[PDB]
C-alpha cells in the first residue's frame, strides 16, 4: 500500500496541507499540517520518510525564502525539523541517489541558484557539490542510471529548453541534448528508464505538451499532451504511471489530478485534490 502525498502548495496564499492519495481506492487521507506553509518546494522519499524541501511561504504580510528541510513520518503523522540547507531555495528541484537527497538551484529574492547540496540522513548534515553549468529556478529534477539530471527552469533572464546531467562519482555536470520545448515550472519524472517534461512555462504560455527523453537515443520526443495546461504542477509516478497533480494555468489554480498510462499513450484525470493548488511537492511511499 503506497499513497501519492502531496505538500505544501499555494492558492492565494502558500499552505500547509500534507495530503495522500491512494489510487486503489481513490480516498484522499488528510494528515499533520506543514509547521511552515510553503509553496515552490519539493518532495522526496528516504527510508520511508517523506521530505519538504525548501519552497517559499507567500502570506498577505511578506514573503520568506525557505532553506528548511523538514521530515515527516507516515507512522506517527508528525513533521520533525532537519538541518537547513546552505541557503534558500525557492521553485527548488529535488533528487534521491543512494538515500542522499540533491537540493537543486531555485531563487532566493533576487539570487537564482546554480548551486547544488546534498543532505545525508544518517548524519543530518548539507554539504555543496559541484554546481550547474546554468542557474535554473522551476527547475525538473530526474535520477536516472544513477545520474542527476537538471531540466529547464529559468536562469533570471531566460525560460530554459536546456538540460544538465550531474554525475555523483565525478563531481562534474554536463549539458545533454536540450528539450524541444522551453519548459520552466514543468513536472519532471522518470518512467520506464525515460525522462518526462509534462508542462511547465514556455516564457508565454502554460503548456500541456509532454516528452520524453530516451538515453540510447539521445533524443526529446514528444508524447500524448494533458489535458489540462500546467505549471507549477506536482508529479510523481505510481505503479508504472505518470501522476501530475494541480497547478496553474495562468488564471486559476487547478484541482485536477491527471494519470498518464505508457502502454496506451493517454491521459485521464482521475481525481481532483481537495482544493486547488499550485507549487505543491510530490512523493510516493
Ligand atoms: C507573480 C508571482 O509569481 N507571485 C507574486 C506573489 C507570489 C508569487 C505567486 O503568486 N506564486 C505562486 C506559487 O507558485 C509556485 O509555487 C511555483 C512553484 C514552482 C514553479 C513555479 C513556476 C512556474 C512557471 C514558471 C516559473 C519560472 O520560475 O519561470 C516558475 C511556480 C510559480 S507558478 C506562477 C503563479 C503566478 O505567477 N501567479 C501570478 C499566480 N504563481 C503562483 O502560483
Ligand atoms: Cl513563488
Amino acid at each position: 500500500g503506497r499513497l501519492i502525498y502531496t505538500a505544501g502548495g499555494y492558492f492565494r496564499q502558500s499552505l500547509s496541507y500534507l495530503e495522500a492519495y491512494n489510487p486503489s481506492d481513490g480516498t484522499w487521507l488528510r494528515l499533520a499540517d506543514l509547521q511552515v506553509p510553503r509553496s515552490g518546494l519539493a518532495g522526496c522519499v528516504v527510508g520511508g520518510l517523506l521530505y519538504a524541501v525548501g519552497g517559499r511561504n507567500n502570506s498577505p504580510d511578506g514573503n520568506t525564502d525557505s532553506s528548511a528541510l523538514d521530515c515527516y513520518n507516515p507512522m506517527t503523522n508528525q513533521w520533525s525539523p532537519c538541518a537547513p540547507m546552505s541557503v534558500p531555495r525557492n521553485r527548488i528541484g529535488v533528487g534521491v541517489i543512494d538515500g542522499h537527497i540533491y537540493a537543486v538551484g531555485g531563487s532566493h529574492g533576487c539570487i537564482h541558484h546554480n548551486s547544488v547540496e546534498r543532505y545525508e540522513p544518517e548524519r543530518d548534515e548539507w554539504h555543496l557539490v559541484a554546481p550547474m553549468l546554468t542557474r535554473r529556478i522551476g527547475v525538473g529534477v530526474a535520477v536516472l542510471n544513477r545520474l542527476l539530471y537538471a531540466v529547464g527552469g529559468f536562469d533570471g533572464t531566460n525560460r530554459l529548453n536546456s538540460a544538465e546531467c550531474y554525475y555523483p562519482e565525478r563531481n562534474e555536470w554536463r549539458m545533454i541534448t536540450a528539450m524541444n520545448t522551453i519548459r520552466s515550472g514543468a513536472g519532471v519524472c522518470v518512467l520506464h528508464n525515460c525522462i518526462y517534461a509534462a508542462g511547465g512555462y514556455d516564457g508565454q504560455d502554460q503548456l500541456n505538451s509532454v516528452e520524453r527523453y530516451d538515453v540510447a537515443t539521445a533524443t526529446w520526443t514528444f508524447v500524448a499532451p494533458m489535458k489540462h495546461r500546467r505549471s507549477a504542477l506536482g508529479i510523481t509516478v505510481h505503479q508504472g504511471r505518470i501522476y501530475v497533480l494541480g497547478g496553474y494555468d495562468g488564471h486559476t489554480f487547478l484541482d485536477s489530478v491527471e494519470c498518464y498510462d505508457p502502454d496506451t499513450d493517454t491521459w485521464s484525470e482521475v481525481t481532483r485534490m481537495t482544493s486547488g493548488r499550485s507549487g505543491v511537492g510530490v512523493a510516493v511511499t
